[PDB]
């Protein structure tokens, strides 16, 4: 009955070239049993939005990579909403969420448009650019840092951080191993800048402090809440930004069409998001025996979630394998669903839309020219250089 595959999810072959294996993912079964890493898989969109929606039974607590938390010594002090469940988690998503919030994003709003329509200025003089190095990376690089209250020094540490934590969800290979092995210096800049005193006036890191003083959360917590923003909330936008540039590069009638109505940029990010799903996998631990996909799945099993996967499945999707900037994306995983759905998304997609809105009003085309390199982390999906040539409207 559950069918095995010899798929490596986690193998550099696997990232190189991955739909091909996602699409025999889906069709051996509604659950599978993956042989390399002995863990069972759920790559069809009803298995993963059913399982990220039922979190009593799919719990977080026990970790959200492979590794169990109830088995093995998590690698780093668990983050207090990641890998948490309600109602533990419930208090301090309550807090990330008010930081994070429409209130705040309509505050800053109007600095990161200006920081990316300049952007966008500059690298029409050069014309010749990187979308990852010059674009996904910098404009992220200009304006997330600054809206934490981040000092300018030790900040390239910020892309490793979060490099290392994508890479210590996965399982124990070359890329996990490696990472872990070379933390320590990551680690400890974003220990220090996690710190109230290093977090400047009315951004986001004084923002979660701030409820230490009425007691909302206290000082030892406030800290590592600062710690989930540093982990998840650059590198992410850099790969959604990345896929966003990278599709309108192949999809040259998409970005005419943007081009053609500049109010579509935010459908077109989120459709980025769908289409390349940036994070990749997540998973899940059974709290209790449960029937998941026609199998009764015993207690305390681990379920990896291919949300990519979920987000191009053809029992769902029409034509999943096409970027569609008008495509309806409400109810893609990109972002996961329920209780734990991304808490940065407004801000993500705040960067996304003036990103693609200031590359609508200004950029004719898009052009690849030269090598693309492509990225490879457990979590991550993404490229590592994306040269491209832009012609001004
Ligand atoms: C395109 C960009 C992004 C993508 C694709 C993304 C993806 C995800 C996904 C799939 C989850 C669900 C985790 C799960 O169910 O276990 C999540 C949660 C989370 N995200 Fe994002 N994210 C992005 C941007 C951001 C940003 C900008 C921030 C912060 C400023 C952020 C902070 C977090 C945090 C702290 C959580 C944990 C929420 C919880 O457990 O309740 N993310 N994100
Ligand atoms: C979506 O990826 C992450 C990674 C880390 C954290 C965290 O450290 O809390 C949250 C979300
Ligand atoms: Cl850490």
């Amino acid at each position: 009955t559950i069918p095995h595959l010899a798929i490596d999810p986690f193998s550099l072959d696997f990232f190189d070239d991955p739909y091909p294996d996602q699409q025999t993912l889906r069709d051996a079964g509604p659950v599978v049993y993956l042989d390399k890493w002995n863990v069972y898989g759920v790559a069809r969109y009803a298995e993963v939005h059913a399982v990220l929606n039922d979190p009593t039974t799919f719990c977080s607590s026990r970790g959200v990579g492979l590794s169990d938390f109830k088995k093995e010594k998590p690698w780093r002090p668990p983050s207090l909403i990641l890998e948490a469940d309600p109602p533990a988690h419930t208090r301090p998503r309550a807090v990330l969420s008010k930081v994070l919030s429409p209130a705040t994003m309509k505050t800053i709003r109007d600095g990161f448009a200006a920081a990316a329509d300049a952007k966008v200025d500059e690298l029409l003089q050069r014309g010749c650019i990187d979308a990852i190095a010059d674009l996904a990376e910098a404009y992220p690089l200009s304006v997330f840092p600054d809206a934490m209250g981040l000092k300018q020094e030790g900040r390239e540490h910020l892309l490793p951080y979060a490099g290392l934590v994508f890479n210590a969800f996965g399982p124990p290979n070359e890329l996990r191993q490696t990472a872990i092995e070379r933390s320590a210096p990551h680690q400890a800049y974003v220990n220090e800048q996690c710190q109230r005193p290093n977090l400047a006036p009315g951004g986001f890191g004084a923002c979660i402090h701030a409820f230490t003083d009425t007691g909302e959360i206290t000082p030892d917590e406030a800290p590592l809440l600062v710690r989930s923003l540093l982990s998840a909330g650059l590198d992410t936008t850099v790969n959604g930004i990345g896929a966003a540039v990278y599709c309108l590069a192949r999809f040259p009638g998409e970005l005419q069409r943007l081009r053609s109505d500049p109010t579509l940029a935010r459908n077109a990010f989120e459709e980025a998001v769908r289409f390349e799903s940036p994070v990749q996998t997540f998973f899940r631990t059974t709290t209790r025996e449960v029937e998941l996909g026609g199998a009764v799945i015993g207690e305390g099993e681990k379920v990896l979630m291919f949300l990519g996967s979920a987000n191009r499945d053809p029992r769902r999707w029409s034509d999943p394998d096409l970027y569609d900037i008008t495509r309806k994306t409400s109810g893609h995983v990109g972002f996961g669903s329920g209780v734990h759905m991304c808490v940065g998304q407004l801000v993500a997609r705040l960067e996304g839309e003036v990103m693609l809105s200031a590359l609508a009003r200004k950029v004719a085309a898009i052009d690849i020219d030269g090598p693309v390199k492509r990225r490879f982390n457990n979590t991550l999906r993404g490229l590592e250089s994306l040269p491209v040539k832009l012609t001004p409207a």
